[PDB]
């Protein structure tokens, strides 16, 4: 999940926008750039990354007792990211035979 | 701070807009409604309190070393202190270009 | 620990299963297959030692350079979580009107 530092170099942050040069799946390098303004906040001195307006993620919005504001909120959204895991780590070759260790 | 419910009665919650009839200081009673959307947000299915725009509330921002955003922010009481996020937790690269994930 | 990849030659990954061409101590050469689904979890769009059943969550498995298993891997489902707020936080009665400080 995110991971963008391995696979890209010469960043810089200039007032609020990220920019990086960033390999391509098959070869060849890209320059582009981010600004995270929509994407980071500052809650009570400390950088967070910022949630979801709650009327388009959450359900049955509703007051409960005197001050409580209740709903059933949805989590971080399904996607699909890339990954990738070292076979080396712990895949053996051992008299011509693959196996784990 | 807040406590509005001390001093407010018949509260009802519609959408994300709280209505309340609240008490006038020297006698007498008001009717009024808040928006919740434009404080309150969905952080992975959890309700919080908003943060602020970092740009506007923040000051001095740097690029630490691989992928760190480093600055001082304006705490709740207004004090100044140093924070830092990790920019790979969510910025990704994407075929050469950057993107949040 | 492992490193198989500098003693194996012509490897691929088909589904989950890792085939390669590997030397023997004393000899020649053998090709052998490993299934890493029962060795390898998908933890939240991450590939993980540790775990086991990767292949339900993940597609498009490959072999990238000579010993990574890349993937495009689901992160975690999205549901609806009952979430709780307290307004009396943040939200005042100021002279009969509701006010957020």
């Amino acid at each position: 999940l995110g991971k963008f530092s391995q696979t890209c170099y010469n960043s810089a942050i200039q007032g609020s926008v990220l920019t990086s040069t960033c390999e391509r799946t098959n070869g060849g390098y890209n320059t582009s750039s981010i600004d995270l303004n929509s994407v980071i906040e500052n809650v009570d001195g400390s950088l967070k990354w910022q949630g979801s307006n709650f009327i388009e993620t959450c359900r049955n919005t509703q007051l409960a007792g005197s001050s409580e504001l209740a709903a059933e909120c949805k989590t971080r959204a399904q996607q699909f990211v890339s990954t990738k895991i070292n076979l080396d780590d712990h895949i053996a070759n051992i008299d011509g035979t693959l196996k784990y260790e």
